[PDB]
């Protein structure tokens, strides 16, 4: 089994909207997802998640809520990415575009899944359903899913 790296992924969803972030700048760009990042040396993941919503979408919380683990695996790379998935509580302050990032809102019923991570499609029905899953999504390049597990588990 390939070693993995830890990533978070925040989704901030409120009770008629989510906000997404669009890659701005690089290959993928175009793509909406939540905001989040590698996990760093000595913080905890869900500080880890805290700090990335901040430091991509100037978005503090003072909680997230665990609400799955997803792993992404990719041809042609090494590494696993361990991504785990968080939801906000009560979100303070405006997000703010970044050269990298444009956050935006959408309604709950015009979540843009074409232009998200295919994988998404399958996993944030469960999020929108308060349901806590576990994932594991094989990649061919960033559109094409080879092999995929998904399961509403109970603890994350
Ligand atoms: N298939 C996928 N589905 C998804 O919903 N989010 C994914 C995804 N694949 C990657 N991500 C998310 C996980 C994490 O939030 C982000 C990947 O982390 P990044 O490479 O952005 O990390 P960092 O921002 O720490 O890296 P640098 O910007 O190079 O420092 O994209
Ligand atoms: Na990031
Ligand atoms: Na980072």
């Amino acid at each position: 089994m390939k070693a993995s790296r830890l990533y978070t992924l925040v989704l901030v969803l409120q009770p008629q909207r989510v906000l997404l972030g669009m890659k701005k700048r690089g290959f993928g760009a175009g793509r909406w997802n939540g905001f989040g990042g590698k996990v760093q040396e000595g913080e905890t993941i869900e500080d880890g998640a805290r700090r990335e919503l901040q430091e991509e979408s100037g978005l503090t919380v003072d909680a997230l809520h665990k609400v799955g683990q997803i792993v992404f695996e990719f041809v042609g790379e090494p590494e696993l990415m361990d991504v785990h998935v968080f939801c906000t509580d009560s979100i303070q302050g405006t997000p703010v575009e970044s050269d990298e990032m444009r956050p935006c809102w959408f309604q709950l019923d015009q979540i843009p899944f074409k232009d998200m991570w295919p994988d998404n499609s399958y996993w944030f029905p469960l999020l929108l359903q308060k349901k806590k899953f576990h994932g594991y999504f094989k990649f061919q390049g960033q559109d094409t899913i080879l092999d995929y597990t998904l399961r509403e588990v109970d603890t994350v």
